[PDB]
Order: structure tokens, then C-alpha cells, then sequence
């Protein structure tokens, strides 16, 4: 067990508990199509952290071509990092239909 | 704007705030390389949600070739959903090196 | 100052912080009308707590004429309390229009 | 299901989980009078958001005459909003006895 | 830096943020003595974790002579751990005076 | 029941729920030595709040000689408070072996 692993654990557990808590309440109210549509993209987004000189800190793979920057945080980070939140373009494509 | 977008916005802001707060406190103590290392995989993990009949709810594209399941939640979800948290196998490979 | 006041203070600050943070991020993307619409009913919902013998614990004045129960929690509370979350029926009426 | 509804859901669930978690711990320790007195006003407070020109964004009804501003947030919101947290005057009247 | 250190850092930052936020809101309303009184024991409580075989997991030095168990959690932990929250008996002594 | 007690309750419950949630996930994955080593010092750290004139607001006892300042917050508090987070020196001594 390492710090990196414990940090991943904390994100995972955040998401697990949110998903389970939500379902406990919404299952009767929303249809299956509704709840499944709600969770389709949940958690799929990631932050690309770019350092102050343009060097990407976040590990990325070839997938990135199919992702779209949805939200941006700039000028807030004390090391001059830029944070971009990227989600599947497929989500926007399905919304448009 | 939609509910889905707002949900994405909530995950985004959670991670933007976490990253910026941490950097504010750790900046002095850790080296840039140490913080970069800390954030290399931060937020790259995602959940794969499977319903009780084995049908995947989460959008999936590409392959899980280079992914590994870090954590699983089963038996907790009201709908019988299984939740798996997947991360880059590269992270684990790099821990070896 | 009392415990009750401090509890009220905690709910207050939670909502003040949520509103201000959201506005900070969404300001650019959404129109003022869109954000106003988003916040029209934000925090107007309240809980009505009923004990296991049907006696209401929450202060109530006025009438529930123009309220609707949006969400209920039963069978979870250690004391056998039932919890109902009530919101303005106007919100739902306006969703129709 | 809409964004507005999901947002209400998030407030409701916050309150439900807090109330139930608290009761799980305090029921043995506090008397019934104690815990019921603690929850009498819990969640009844709301924020009145006023825009930068004096126009109230929050929906309000006639009830407002029986409410009292307990806490105020000003100069923090990036759209120049003023946030006022209002609770039943009845709470202050009962404290004074 | 280690996982243990990072965990300590997370508890630290939680309390730093809580203290500073509260002071920001309560500063005007309460007197310095009132806020000082509020924070006299804030964060001095600690948990003692005992495994199912009665062996203490938490580091302990000194004595519990002048401590009191304020809250206990049993029967909830997957490993059969018992959790006790210990605070200065002085706090309770001062509430009498 | 007083505000001070309710505030202690909130810290206690935060820690209890974190410890139990973590164990629910990590017990299978980490060894007993691992999880027990993780929790050895958890919650043992405290904040020493010093007012703007050098007067310590936090109650402290003789124990303090065996504690070490791990993290510091300065210049953020609106009353000019200094916050120092102190942990057992024993933790650092065990890390070094
Ligand atoms: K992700
Ligand atoms: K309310
Ligand atoms: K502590």
C-alpha cells in the first residue's frame, strides 16, 4: 500500500458511496432508463493538469482524441497549474439527438 | 445545460478544489517532482457500473487491455449493481520501477 | 448563542458556500436567467420529521396546501422517525409551463 | 427528472443522512425532549438570494413575515448576489423563555 | 512523505479550513472570549481503536487519568473494531463551573 | 447537551465513519499489520491555536513535550490566529526505522 494507492482509494470510495446512496433514493422514482442514463458517464471525466510551462503532468493515453474539455480552472493554483476537465465527446453527441 | 452536465460540473469542481487546496498546503514541503508524481494519475480512475444481469451501464469505448480493477463494490447497491473502479495498469507498473 | 444557533449557522454556511462556489464556475457558461432559474427554489425545501407514533417533531406553521413531498426516508432512523422533504408545489407547476 | 429536481434531491439527501447519522449516536445519550428540541427547527431555514440590483431571485410566499434574518453573506458572490439566511422567529421566541 | 503523513495532512487541512471558515462568519457576532471558548477543546479529542480481541491499535502514551470517553462506536466495524472518542475531563469540569 | 459537546460529537462522528468506511474496503486487501499501522496515529494530531498576540487559545497539558508541529496555517484567519497541527514525535521515530 502506498500514498498514491490510498489516494485512488479515496476517489473510488467517494464515487461508490455517492452511486449507492443515490440509487437507494431514486430507484422507485426514476425509470431504469432514467437512472442508467444518469450514470452512463458518471466518473468518466478526468482532469488534465498542465504545469505553468505547458508540460502536462497528468498521464494520458491515445483515448484523448475522443475527449472534450468541458470545464477549465485557471489562475487559482499556487504553482500556476491549469486544470481542464475532459469528458467523452460521445456524451455531447448523444445529448444532441 | 442538463442534469448530466450539472453532475459532471459537480465532479469537476470537487477535483479542481481538491487539487488547488492540496497544492496550496504541500507546495513548500514537497518538491515539484513529488507533487507531480502525486497528481500523475489523480482522477484518471473511473467506475464501471454493471447491473445485476451483467449488462454494463457505464459508457465504454476502447479496451481494458491496459486497465486494472483497483477496487470493487458488490452487494451494497439497491438495484444489485456491481461497481468496479479501473485505473491505468501503468501506475502499478511504475510502482515496480 | 446556543447549540441550536450553531446548528443553524452550519446549514447556512453550507448553502452560502455552495451558492458562491457554483456561481464562480458557472457564471461564464450560463446566462443570468439560467442561474437565477437554477437558484429560484434552491434551499426552500425543508424536512418534516415525524416520530414513530405519528407526532410531528418539526415546527410547522401555515399550511401544506401549496407544498408537495418530493422525497421520503422511512425505516432507516434508529428512533423510528419518518423524514419527508417538502417543496413548493409552484416549482412543479412551473416545470409544466 | 430535471437538473432542478436532482439538485433538490441532493439537499434532501444531505439532511436525511445527517439526521439519521446523528440519531444513531445521540438517542441513548440525550433525552427524547433533547433530541426533539434539537431537530425542531433543523432544515427550516432558507436563503434569500437577492441580485445586485435589489431583485430577489429566490421564490418567497406570505410566510416571510414570520421569518428573521439570522446570517448574511455579502461581497463574496461573483455576480454581486446577497445571501441572507432566514429562520422562523418562533425559534428565537422559544429560546427567550 | 508517506501515506501516513498524507493522511495526517488531510486531517490537519480539514480542521484548518473549518476553524478559518467559522471564524470568518462568527467573528462579528460572537465576542473574542466566546470564540476562544468555542475553540478551547476543538480537535483535542482523539480515537482509541481496539480490535475484537481487546488489543489497542492506536498509539497510547501517558495516562487516561484525566480523560473521559465522550462517544463510542461498536458493532459497526467490519473487523470487529471498537472505537472510543476520548476528550479532556477538564472540559466537563469547566462546564460545571 | 451544549454547543461544545455537539461540536465534539461532529468531530467524533467524522472520524468514526471514516474509520469504518475505510475498513469496509481495505480489510481484504491490506494485511492486519497494514491496516493497524495505517490507524496507529489516526486522529491523534491536534491544532494548537494561538491568538494574534501569542496567547494559546487551545487547552494543552504536559503531553506537549512529546508532540511535533507537522503543519502550520498562518495569515489566513480573519482574527490573526495561527494554527499549528501537532502529532506524536513517536510517529516520526517509528518511520525512521
Ligand atoms: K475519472
Ligand atoms: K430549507
Ligand atoms: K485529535
Amino acid at each position: 500500500y502506498t500514498m498514491q494507492r490510498d489516494n485512488q482509494k479515496t476517489l473510488a470510495v467517494y464515487m461508490f458511496e455517492e452511486i449507492n446512496r443515490d440509487v437507494e433514493y431514486l430507484s422507485g422514482r426514476l425509470s431504469e432508463k432514467e437512472l442508467k442514463d444518469k450514470y452512463r458517464y458518471y466518473g468518466r471525466g478526468y482532469v488534465r493538469i498542465t504545469d505553468k510551462d505547458g508540460q502536462v503532468i497528468t498521464y494520458e493515453d491515445g483515448s484523448v482524441q475522443d475527449k472534450t474539455v468541458f470545464l477549465t480552472n485557471e489562475g487559482a493554483n499556487k504553482l500556476g497549474w491549469k486544470l481542464e476537465f475532459l469528458i467523452d465527446e460521445k456524451m455531447f453527441e448523444e445529448e444532441i439527438l
